[PDB]
């Protein structure tokens, strides 16, 4: 005969090696129960030999019945080695019953990388049809399992290989390996300190786009989809109120609120419409010309006179009110897409909501009516129709760091390809306005005081600080109020920027002190 040889999966590691999705063979006990006689006697007989139970016989006979019958169901699974081999010395005694030996993906850290690895899930009906449309099913004749979140399925066509032929050998070709940008030890130190919250946390190397960590809060075991999930506890899954399936970090749509005044005031004085001169006062409040509409500061009384820089450091409303107004949404909205905000990142994870970054065109589209002046001033402050993902926010201080040399947020660090590494290549090389406009550092400057400066917004989580850290802080609405904040360190060469959201507040840490302990934890080797 002519039979299919399946090819071994490739590994995936973090950036020092470490295993993080294995390969691990999995032994179980079959029978064809047509070819078995006084079943009921012949279970009994198995208890002392390989441990089976109750459980074990309850979830044998209904599997059975579910089961096409006269086919080999799984009569205990897992095995040790030592049930193995205690099985093995009793072959002679128990005929129609072997031993099956089987390769599953084994994810040793579970709950810590479910959303970045994702898993791999028994291929079903539905998939089977999937791969015959494509045409590579018979590569996919020998393999019971498949990608299906995270990088698991984002680089299926790497991991999975070339599959092998035997007429009795064509031996397979394994799937290439995978080396990841993460580091391990920080993942798991973030989702400490996000325990009881949902959040989600972006650690990115500005230099290199290289995501260090991706934690979307609460998580759940990757293990139980590879298992083939049971429809009893997904559903127990898709009914928590804290949607645990969800990649808060590519799918948590939010209003970006604070954090988006950085990019803005780049986009105002790459216009033309603000200089490093540009000045005004704020009473604490700011009045749409001719109409009676008062739009409030955050500071009741106001800030006073007002520049960019100040206006950043304490996080001015009015100020930016203005700026909105005389940029106007057509090229506010235009030089935010140019930050990615509307867009998709490029992160390689197919797990990715887009959000919104709003226009004119849009809301006739959707809403059938025109843009009203009174549109765009909530726009200004990041609070419009705007909505932005974490790695959105992310990527577009990356950009602000890199002065307009955009960088595709990325988790392949390399592949292995015949023994060697070959390294993740960045097809996008776009460049935002002028290399050395100044207006970048302005804004970075800025993000430099709300930090470190006594008028910063978040002065108090950067005290007593070796490096200098620069850092933008905001709140939004929809149940509480969201707590983001933005912030990368060394200032004068930065090798390390965050993205930190606390959905409704968090769990009583602040945002501040934990994107502190964070830059703290990387910078200082803990």
């Amino acid at each position: 005969k002519l039979v299919p040889i399946a090819p071994s999966r490739g590994m995936i590691f973090d950036r020092n090696g470490t295993p993080l999705a294995l390969n691990r063979t999995i032994y179980q006990l079959e029978l064809m129960p047509e070819k078995i006689e006084n079943l009921s006697a012949t279970l009994n007989a198995l208890r002392p030999i390989v441990d089976l139970t109750d459980d074990d016989i309850a979830n044998f006979e209904k599997e059975r019945k579910r089961s096409r019958r006269f086919t080999s169901i799984a009569v205990k699974t897992p095995l040790t080695e030592v049930q193995v081999a205690r099985f093995a010395v009793n072959q002679f005694r128990f005929p129609g019953i072997e031993v099956k030996g089987y390769q599953r993906r084994f994810y040793p850290y579970g709950s810590a990388l479910t959303h970045v690895i994702g898993y791999v899930s028994k291929i079903n009906d539905k998939d089977v049809e999937r791969l015959d449309k494509e045409g590579i099913l018979p590569n996919y004749a020998a393999t019971h399992d498949i990608g299906k979140l995270g990088i698991e399925r984002y680089y299926e066509s790497t991991l999975h290989g070339k599959t092998g032929y035997e007429e009795v050998e064509q031996p397979p070709q394994a799937g290439k390996d995978i080396y990841l940008t993460l580091d391990l030890s920080l993942q798991i130190y973030i989702e400490k300190l996000l325990s009881g919250s949902r959040a989600a946390v972006v650690v990115t190397d500005p230099r290199t786009g290289g995501i260090l960590a991706l934690v979307s809060n609460p998580s759940y075991d990757p293990n139980l989809f590879v298992d083939g999930i049971s429809n009893k506890d997904y559903q127990g899954l898709l009914n928590d109120t804290n949607r645990p399936l969800i990649n808060r970090a590519t799918q948590g749509v939010y209003p970006p609120a604070s954090t988006v005044k950085p990019y803005i005031a780049v986009s105002a004085l790459s216009a033309g419409v603000i200089t490093k001169n540009t000045s005004l006062f704020d009473p604490g409040w700011w009045q749409l010309p001719g109409s009676e509409k008062r739009y409030r500061d955050w500071k009741k009384w106001g800030h006073g006179r007002l520049n960019v820089t100040k206006a950043l450091e304490e996080s001015a409303d009015t100020f930016f009110y203005q700026v909105a107004y005389d940029m106007g949404i057509d090229r506010l909205s235009s030089w935010m897409s140019k930050f990615g905000y509307g867009e998709y990142t490029g992160i390689d994870l197919s797990e990715e909501r887009a959000g919104l970054m709003p226009t004119r065109e849009w809301k006739q589209k959707r809403h059938k009516k025109p843009w009203y002046q009174g549109d765009t001033i909530p726009v200004g402050i990041g609070q419009g129709y705007w909505t932005a993902t974490p790695i959105q926010m992310a990527k577009s201080l990356m950009t602000l760091i890199n002065d307009g040399t955009v960088k595709t947020p990325h988790l392949l660090q390399s592949t292995r390809i015949d023994g060697v590494l070959v390294p993740y290549k960045q097809e996008d090389s776009t460049q935002i306005g002028s290399i050395n406009s100044g207006y970048w550092e302005i804004a970075k400057d800025g993000m430099y005081g709300v930090a470190n400066r006594p008028n910063g917004t978040g002065r108090k989580f950067f005290e007593g600080t070796p490096y200098k850290a620069a850092a933008k802080s905001g709140t939004a609405q929809v149940l509480r109020d969201h707590k983001l904040m933005v912030a990368f360190a060394p200032y004068e060469n930065p090798t390390v920027s965050v993205a930190i959201i606390l959905e409704n507040g968090g769990a009583g840490p602040a945002v501040g002190t934990i994107t502190r302990q964070i830059l703290d934890h990387i910078l200082l080797g803990d």
